């Protein structure tokens, strides 16, 4: 049961981080090398009681490979089927807050109706404030996926956004 | 729940093909070039009623990229806790038949007493007689992950066994 949460960014943003910390457990390999990810990696958990999907893909970019290139277009392929993707970004590399400064193509390609959440990562280096904000009616996270710092606010966001009805 | 069955083998045995076989959709990556899978892939899927963990796992080698190395550490982890493993063959490479033959040293690593099901995949390119045998008390099945004949067989093999 539950949502699908896809976690969709460049490469080394932290999103395989991101997911283990939300899966409680090394599902996916994490590496400081870029295209580590290429299969889409899914991970199936609760958040008190909640059922929802989390979906960990290739970082998007000029691909290096073909297994690569295909990892990517699989990234979109689940992207254009979420029902909300977080947006990682990695925090040290930028200082935009608003992801059409950050990367717009990206936001102007994703279907009309997909809510996103922008996902500052690496708050443990650049010593942001932690926590939940807005910026242009997007949801903003800023948060360490390797120290777990802030990613309780995402379980919580995630908890309050990801809601569905259900009977027998 | 369900039980966890892991394809385990040489890299381009044809693990991922037979994952999507079994799984009914591309869940995994599938190209020639060894070291495609690396990061474990798992598909949880019902067979007739019955609950199964599928789970895909990187090539066995010395890998020299560092994520493949990874991957196939965790593929050995995988194998150390399966309830049963496919052993995918890939048939174009040897007319053998005893794993003891092919390759020893990965049947004599498996934890006592796992089972293990030889696959011998690529049955559409040797012209293989499709089907399930057995040799020196293993199950053994020929069958073709690309085109998805003898899979039926397997999938049957796995209600019994
Ligand atoms: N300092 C710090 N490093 C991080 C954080 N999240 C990820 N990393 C590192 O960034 C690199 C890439 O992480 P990974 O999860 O593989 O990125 P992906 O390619 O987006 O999946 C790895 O070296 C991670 O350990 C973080 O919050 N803080
Ligand atoms: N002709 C034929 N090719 C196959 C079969 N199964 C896999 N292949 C090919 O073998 C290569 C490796 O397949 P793959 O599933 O990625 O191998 P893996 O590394 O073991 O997962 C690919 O080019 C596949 O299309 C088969 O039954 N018949
Ligand atoms: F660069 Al990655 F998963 F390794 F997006
Ligand atoms: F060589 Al592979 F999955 F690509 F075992
Ligand atoms: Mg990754
Ligand atoms: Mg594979
Ligand atoms: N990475
Ligand atoms: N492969």
């Amino acid at each position: 049961h539950g949502m699908k949460v896809v976690i969709a960014g460049r490469p080394n943003a932290g999103k395989s981080s991101l997911l283990n910390a939300l899966a409680g457990r090394e599902a996916a390999i994490v590496t400081d090398i870029a295209g580590t990810t290429r299969d889409v990696l899914r991970e199936h958990i609760h958040i008190d009681g909640m059922p929802l999907h989390i979906i960990d893909t290739a970082g998007l970019r000029e691909a290096s490979d073909e297994v690569e290139r295909i990892g990517i277009e699989r990234a979109w392929q689940e992207i254009e089927q979420a029902d909300r993707v977080l947006f990682m970004v990695d925090g040290t590399t930028t200082d935009a807050v608003d992801p059409a400064e950050i990367w717009p193509e990206f936001i102007a390609r994703l279907p009309a109706k997909l809510p996103i959440t922008v996902v500052r990562n690496k708050a443990d280096i650049t010593g942001e404030t932690l926590g939940m904000s807005e910026v242009n009616g997007h949801a903003l996270i800023r948060l360490s996926a390797r120290t777990g710092e802030g990613v309780d606010v995402l379980r919580n966001h995630l908890k309050q956004s990801m809601g569905f009805d259900t009977n027998m």
